[PDB]
């Protein structure tokens, strides 16, 4: 039914459905076993930074990870999401906890599409940026138990009162508005996606993940979908 | 019901609720009569182009209109947004005609929110620009007679295939997500719009107008808001 | 010689040149008696945050200063720009120390011009940020004591190793490209500064502040402008 | 001497240094020979829109050229600029004409940098745009025939009073400040460039062509670079 493109930051290694043997970053095209995955040196409560970029001329999809003083984790896929996707979507952040677990705390995310078409300076644009969240935040569209106000952060997954991560939990946040990501008279259609997280987890294999993601307008959680499945796809094909 | 702020570039002068003689631009708190309003040399069959700006510091709404090789009209109001919005508004763009007529073409939106918190860094920002509008257009909410595609225009008002306008014609067009525009840690709130508009007659009297306005979330067309009203108010007091 | 408007965050009281008793935010148009203060509740060692913004329409300069979880000093002042400045100035930041002292640091600097002419689209824009500063910054013109580098910060008064604040120091840093301010087509011009700042001093009386300024494209360090001048007039006039 | 990235919108052929038998675009590396290259429908006397981008991530220097209600022409070329220009270059447009010629006229160029650090939020940014040109235009650095003003728009090479272009003319205009385009703890930079153009002859043949390039800080216009050199090359190695 829904359509995904995810550039997952999957912290747990479900050897069994794909995953290497170590945290890592993918890009997963309609399927939880990505495309294409790089290891990923996750830090454990210390907050990171997530860049995502795209544009219709290369179509390349290419995702850099990094947490201050350390070096960075790149990956990039070779796909034309113009026949993936619909010309409408929406984007979004998704996470999920299952046996084990961590917060998926989004502490900002920003997002800027843009669709430049043959008439001369016919640029369409949409862009948002959000380095705070309140309790009533009108312009997201949050699912599952994803939260936000908590000290002004996006709690993905849920966390009980004294700052513990409960596993089986699963939430996405999208932001309200559908992105126009192709148009016929366009000759070049790109975004940039940002966000900071922040995963912490009580236990030495944190899980499950967070993953930005880009699907079909009405994309809702699929059931089961908790723990490997980051909140993204109803089984693991 | 609806709590309007509008920025109208009335071209026909109902001297009977307060107009001026001529073609004007003025600042409407809540009432079709505005506040404020500056001679506008209106040009028929020119495109123009209005910019509006205020922030929460100087509390100033400010509107400039202005045509290639003419010089401007500009108006401004002091007002407190925050005490007559909601904190999360919707903008659009609104126009009307009535036993007068006149299309009502918009060529491109761009609007710009910003909302800087104490924390060091913190902006929320929202930025949209529409250079050219789709048939199927699903950021814009459209409500009455609004249509976009029509040469990738958006037509507030009614258009035969002729390209002539109708009278009694009023159609509004929203951007799809709310807006913030308040927030309790905001230190300064601001926001920018830009419009650019064809405004032609047949008729050496056009009617009824053109204007940027910020509702409450749900607003829609007040009934009979045609002509005069500028399918923003639903009486003239 | 210089044409100086400036935005002073002072924190050194010089009641004899008109400074209130207290620290202080102050509007100065050519002149260290500034136009206008406000009462600033100066927080020594924390990261503090200034926005300065304007507009050609309004001609008021304002300028809001934050410290995380405190309330925000703001000051405005109505002046017209035009009449004041070239129409091709240079931004910077300046501060000074003289018996008294403090570090001057700057964390960040972000600036936006904009000029939006009459012909339709025809906006000119200017925007630079900067959120780390390498030691060869070579769009920053630095004068005086000013240095980039040290933790990526910008270091506008002299530092002993020790991370210690030395006294008599004075340092300006200008973005290298003058910026166009006023064009005789332009129906609004506007300028949004931000800038974060760490002001820390071992004394119980720090002195003597940081300015955000805008001034001749050619302007220098006045000589003998340390300590209550600001590095920006070359007398208390 | 001069480190030479080029995008050329090439409107002669010379096939004796490498060109097609058509009008292209190509990408330059340090040479006129360029490494890739891509047929263009040149459009003599309509204004056309050139859009450059490139990321650190992919490695990727790609354009698109087009015209209003035409197909567009794209080029690509895999690389790495951090192994051919230094840290800091300047970016600017050049233009030529020899024994066959053309206007090369220029009406807008926008043009974003950005460098996101590895630290959280440390982005570093530099955009300008200018849709009109001024004539004391002091944040462009115009070289050899290059002059503003004219209409507000940029004749990069000499046209006589009744608009005729003229033989054996180069100019080029680089922006004023210093780009900063790799910093060592820098995780993505990219840039994106957008220019209209408008190139008209009264000749069946005309030339030599418009060029998008990025330079060493300290560029100039080689000696004898007028016709197929572009205002770029010293030879046509
Ligand atoms: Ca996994
Ligand atoms: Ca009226
Ligand atoms: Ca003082
Ligand atoms: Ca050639
Ligand atoms: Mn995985
Ligand atoms: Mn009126
Ligand atoms: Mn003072
Ligand atoms: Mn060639």
């Amino acid at each position: 039914a829904d359509t995904i493109v995810a550039v997952e930051l999957d912290t747990y290694p479900n050897t069994d459905i794909g995953d290497p043997s170590y945290p890592h970053i993918g890009i997963d095209i309609k399927s939880v076993r990505s495309k294409k995955t790089a290891k990923w040196n996750m830090q454990n409560g210390k907050v990171g930074t997530a860049h995502i970029i795209y544009n219709s001329v290369d179509k390349r999809l290419s995702a850099v990870v990094s947490y201050p003083n350390a070096d960075s984790a790149t990956v990039s896929y070779d796909v034309d999401l113009d026949n993936v996707l619909p010309e409408w979507v929406r984007v979004g952040l998704s996470a999920s906890t299952g046996l084990y677990k961590e917060t998926n705390t989004i502490l900002s995310w920003s997002f800027t599409s843009k669709l430049k078409s043959n008439s001369t300076h016919e640029t369409n644009a949409l862009h948002f940026m959000f380095n705070q969240f309140s309790k009533d935040q009108k312009d997201l569209i949050l699912q599952g138990d994803a939260t936000t106000g908590t000290d002004g952060n996006l709690e993905l997954t849920r966390v009980s009162s004294n700052g513990s991560p409960q596993g089986s939990s699963v939430g996405r946040a999208l932001f309200y508005a559908p992105v126009h990501i192709w148009e016929s008279s366009a000759v070049v259609a790109s975004f940039e996606a940002t966000f900071t997280f922040l995963i912490k987890s009580p236990d030495s294999h944190p899980a499950d993940g967070i993953a930005f993601f880009i699907s079909n307008i009405d994309s809702s959680i699929p059931s089961g979908s908790t723990g490997r499945l980051l909140g993204l796809f109803p089984d693991a094909n």
